[PDB]
């Protein structure tokens, strides 16, 4: 059996924030959420979170996923694996311990941790890492049979010592049993405790400590401060897109596309640099998406291709176009080969297939049946201050261009709207509406104003 | 004499794409082409190209700039070469062979490669290079006066020959006689045969064999997938732009700035970051393109400032402004010192010098004079659902703002269109045209409206 | 005393410019400025700049922070610094000489090199760095007490003196009254003549020169053509947003973010990649700025949130939304809690607190009340070809969509404006006003019009 306690109850100083520390945000989710994924490659029968700083918020992001223990304020590692004690206490397994702003360790490293420590039947395992700059780490010293005597922290280093590359992540496997056991003996021994002070005590005892070493080092970040969290941004940033472009996703620039950690791409789509897809998106297959291209919590078809536009809680069928400078707002749907061009706005509106709204439009809360046309500059109206009513448009409506449609209207089918009309009542099936003052001409006249190049 | 032999038959299976493999694109044009390009420096008196899958896709892109022969199926590189016996068989020369997936080999290396190759009279020169990962490579066995004994695949490999850094590129020149007379013996002795064997036969004879190593690594990416092609696109990125600043260029970021191949641009010009230039597209002395501005086939003069706006296929004149977030879309050609501004989109229209059209605008296939003004929201209509209308505005015409220009229609010199007047008939010159209806105040009534703040 | 003499005569051919080579800017300002920065941490008694190309342009940007003297044509360095001996001579102290292309030296690294100097009594101190690819450039000779014993150049340098990893970069502290000295003995005795003279003069007499050695390589950047200034532009990004991260403020991509000197940022904001910050820009605490947005000497305010948008010369107070797709254009102050949607453009205008203009409107010369609405299409007029009027709009004003509203006119506070009116006089307060033709149906008109699905 395996079980995994997760410290999640610092605040991050550092941060300049009053969020948890592992509440910030990678990719999308939080460091918390990134760690928990990695963990649940180890299969652990039982997950303690120990929280302490802005509980609640916590508690939230992983509400049902994992039990949480609560430390009430800050008295060491040590003292945070103690609260899980309750729960673990005597129980027979291998035992994680990992804080939750480590967000770039894999569920590839856990499994690789938890069996080396079973095959080497070690009483604790440190997860280490090697660096060139360790400056500031706690550093791995073993003995010639490589396994691990101590952990030497930086100022109780001597000379010798610094010039160790083999550094503490924080990151163990314990025997459970020993562990509580050992930290027992600390507690009952004394005002902050380490989980460190555990590998000391059995040392005294020449239990079986060891180390394995991650392969890379990037893994062992622990996220500190906004640079830290950058980095883990970047870190992650390429580890998402090379899954992408592996699947068949080809990126103009992987290392400048800024992708979510959930988003769903089908093969042979192909995305520009500085494209953002965040939330739960997916992204059908051919599909072409252009600089500068947003969007969040949507579906975008099969053979579509979104040019420099931004697109939120919505549905995109097969083969639309959209942009460039488009704007497709919550709880759209755009039906197959519809076509949005130009500073055109969708808001709240279900759009049928083939229709085209070209230009310097605003469709707002509109259900548009089938092979409809607006002309550039056509206005719809739903909100007049206090209510928000809906208009109706039939299929093969023509909407002349600059057009003001002033719902509750309904449009029939095949109806035409000429350009430059103010719209204030239903136009039935087939007929036209015309709404607009007639052109008079006066001869002359331009003469007597500014513009006319004889008074310029 | 210098002969060349291309390879394009693959797929590329890792790609997950039906193009062949050679056919996918870096800054603008095929890998393919890519290395055509370089192999160009070499001055061929021959370029065979060897076809396989979707022969006719290859056979486009380099029509009339090479001989093809086709290879069936995949029997290996020694097959391909076979393939190119028909024609290259007994003439007296140095025969560069090279896939098309290596696109970043550069002109300068293969001359390199074949003046090595001359000057030490060997009978074959491996292109190789060096990497501290040769994990998967031939490495490259070399006696003591450096001369290749051998080629050895990761798989047959011994130990000691794993740690070899030399690695073969897969690129080499032959003596021309020897390579035919040398791949009939490995064909006569028998599926897939390799372009390495001649290798061997060439250590059977003791005839002398070498190694020209490349300087750049980089150089020898071969693309196999899409991470790859992403790697290429990358180096290719930095390549061009680097030649750009050398050329008298500012790039905030060129590291972050997308442009193709064929791109030209004059000194001094200033390009911000995330500035993408596509196709044939020039780019005239000091004109400043500011992030998010893409320009694909489109020539822009000396003096311009194109602010985040999008270009296509158009023409550009000096002094011209731009945007931001403006659209000039095909066939469009801006005259001297015009001004278009904020959400306006040009299409399939000229526009004379020194006119201006700053707002929230769409000007669709008109021919427009010079000293123009179209007020904020003006909008051209071309379109009735079959008909597409030319509209014609001469010098120095007034557009009152959120005016509905209906073609075909003409505006005459100096005239003035009334804002928000709809346009059905022509204007002469000097004229005035209004067509809008009069304004009605009713005192007190937006008291009983929703929008009032007593309602509120 | 501290004393400090600036190169900036020289005009560097390499940049295809006519400008002053350290007029070029990096992070919004130019090298010069920069190396200006650095100097001041020293604290110098009298700072001295050598003109030469285009003296005025250089004298403009450093007026009245520097005293300046002039060489009239390129003589070298030593001449350069002789320009200065009017000023200068017999003066008692430490004299920094340092290039105005050199702009990434920190005033931290300068103040080490004048304390390393001072403490070590020298007569010459260089600041040195150590690459692994010297070429080009003096190595340092040291003895084996690790003085210095000279400078040699690339080409005179001997086989063993080209391994030398440390070399020159061109900036140094001098005895003040011993440079001068010597550099007449220089003078004297013959036509350019140069700096690293006096090291040899100081090598006859026996008098101490050290070298005090940068830990940054990438601080040694002398800036020679536009390749390097886009380094300069790189390495001075990342500390830029290194020191707004550490401040509180997070970085989708730190490395693609563009943020200039002298720009400041509360804790709390969070800035999503591709975002541009120029000139005298501040940014207020939690505002959000998202991929695309561009602001240029403009306030903004706490909590608020500018999606993709552009904001020039204006104030925006807290709690803002501005975008996607939204232009505010110079002297433009949007008052707490105003919306500004897509494809909206505001210039010159005051808008008071809580009002809102979602979709394609222009508000141009604009004095706007609080809690005002602006449907989609609003277009203010304020230029007639020669006047440019302004529109006075008073509280909870109703401005219907798609109007078009002719300054000079005043709309009282309360009214409403009918939805595609054109509004040619005042409104008084709590009045509507409306200026549309009416609309009138034909039934079974569309029948014989284009669009219809018969015709199709
Ligand atoms: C050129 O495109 C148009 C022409 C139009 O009138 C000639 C009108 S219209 O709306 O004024 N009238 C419809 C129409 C279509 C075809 C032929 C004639 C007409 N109208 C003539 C005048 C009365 C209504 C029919 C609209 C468009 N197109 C757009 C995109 O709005
Ligand atoms: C303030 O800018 C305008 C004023 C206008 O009327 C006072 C008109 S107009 O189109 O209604 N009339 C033209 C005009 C110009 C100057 C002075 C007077 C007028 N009109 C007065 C009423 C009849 C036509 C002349 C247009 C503009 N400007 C824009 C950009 O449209
Ligand atoms: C649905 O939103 C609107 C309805 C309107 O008329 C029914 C008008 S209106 O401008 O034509 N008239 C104002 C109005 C508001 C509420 C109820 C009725 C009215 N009008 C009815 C006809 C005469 C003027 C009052 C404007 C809006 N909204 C926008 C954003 O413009």
């Amino acid at each position: 059996s395996n079980f995994a306690i997760i410290l999640a109850a610092g605040k991050g100083t550092r941060m300049k924030s009053d969020l948890p520390k592992v509440l910030h945000k990678v990719a999308g989710i939080s460091m918390l959420e990134h760690v928990f994924r990695s963990v649940g490659a180890i299969q652990p029968e039982k997950t303690v979170t120990v929280v302490g700083h802005k509980a609640e918020l916590v508690e939230e992001v992983l509400a049902e996923q994992t039990e949480f223990v609560t430390q009430s304020e800050q008295l060491g590692t040590g003292h945070a694996v103690m609260m899980t004690e309750p729960i673990l206490e005597g129980l027979s397994g291998h035992t994680l311990v990992i804080a939750g702003d480590t967000p770039l360790i894999t569920g590839e490293s856990l499994k690789n941790l938890i069996d080396f420590h079973i095959n080497h039947k070690n009483v604790a395992t440190i997860l280490t890492a090697e660096t060139d700059n360790p400056f500031g780490y706690g550093r791995i010293v073993r003995n010639d049979n490589a396994e691990v005597l101590r952990i030497v922290e930086q100022k109780d280093a001597t000379d010798f010592e610094k010039q160790i590359k083999e550094i503490n992540t924080g990151t163990y496997v314990f025997d459970n049993e020993r562990l509580f056991e050992a930290l027992k003996n600390i507690n009952t021994n004394n005002g902050e405790y380490y989980i460190t002070d555990v590998i000391g005590i059995f040392r005294e005892t020449g239990e079986k400590v060891g180390a394995y070493t991650l392969k890379d080092f990037d893994e062992s970040l622990g996220v500190n401060d906004r640079v830290a969290l950058a980095t883990a941004e970047s870190v992650m940033r390429r580890r998402i897109n090379h899954k992408h472009m592996v699947n068949g996703v080809s990126f103009v620039n992987p290392e400048a596309t800024y992708i979510d950690i959930d988003v769903e791409i089908a093969p042979e789509v192909q995305i520009e640099a500085n494209v953002i897809l965040k939330g739960q998106t997916k992204i059908g297959a051919e599909t072409v998406l252009t600089n500068g291209t947003y969007v969040v919590d949507s579906t975008i078809g099969a053979g579509a291709v979104i040019t420099n536009s931004m697109i939120e809680e919505s549905s995109v069928a097969d083969g639309v176009t959209v942009g460039p400078y488009a704007h497709i707002r919550p709880n759209s749907s755009l039906g197959a080969q519809v076509h949005i061009g130009n500073f055109v706005e969708v808001k709240g509106s279900s759009i049928g297939e083939n229709t085209k709204a070209g230009h310097l439009t605003y469709i707002g809360n509109c259900e548009v049946g089938s092979n409809v046309n607006f002309g550039a500059g056509t206005i719809t109206v739903n909100y007049d201050g206090k209510n928000k009513y809906k208009t109706v448009i039939g299929d093969n409506v023509f909407v002349g261009s600059n057009s003001t449609i002033i719902a509750p209207v309904e449009l029939g089918d095949n109806s035409l709207v000429g350009a430059g009309s103010t719209i204030t009542k239903d136009v039935p099936a087939d007929a036209i509406a015309i709404g607009r003052g007639r052109q008079i001409n006066k001869d002359e006249y331009a003469t007597r104003l500014p513009h006319h190049p004889k008074n310029q």
